[PDB]
């Protein structure tokens, strides 16, 4: 499984409205307006890398909403050299 | 209770000693080796910002493997209007 926390930085105003829209997707597990550097930190859990390459392309790219991010990823497998 | 993620740059090869360090805190209730921007990401819970700034300047001085941190309050998550 793969894990990534995006910290993003909204419009003026959107922060809610991104944090909502993001929560009614599947792969977001977790979202939090937060006050600091960004203005959100987001948990997308994903089963492959290829899934989250095409979430971040298809969905947060797409947002005009989001202005910037900073995305880190945690991969979980227990048996990756298991084929 | 304020939660916060407070986002780590650390010394290579330290981060899982910080980071069962860290989990064997009571303030931090999940940690994450990552790769991106930062090297680990931690959530804290704590009574009050006080509580947390103390965290954050003290309690992490005591591992100076960790050279800087990045901290996001959150003011707003996933249980807005679902707990
Ligand atoms: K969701
Ligand atoms: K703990």
């Amino acid at each position: 499984m793969v894990t990534a926390f995006i910290l993003m930085v909204t419009a003026a105003g959107k922060e809610r409205e991104v944090m909502e829209k993001l929560l009614a997707m599947p792969e977001v597990k977790e979202a939090y307006v937060v006050y600091g550097e960004y203005d959100l930190i987001v948990k997308v859990e994903t089963d492959t890398l290829k899934d989250l390459d095409q979430f971040i392309t298809e969905k947060i790219r797409k947002m005009p909403e989001i202005q910037m991010t900073s995305t880190m990823i945690a991969i979980l497998e227990h048996h990756h050299h298991h084929h």
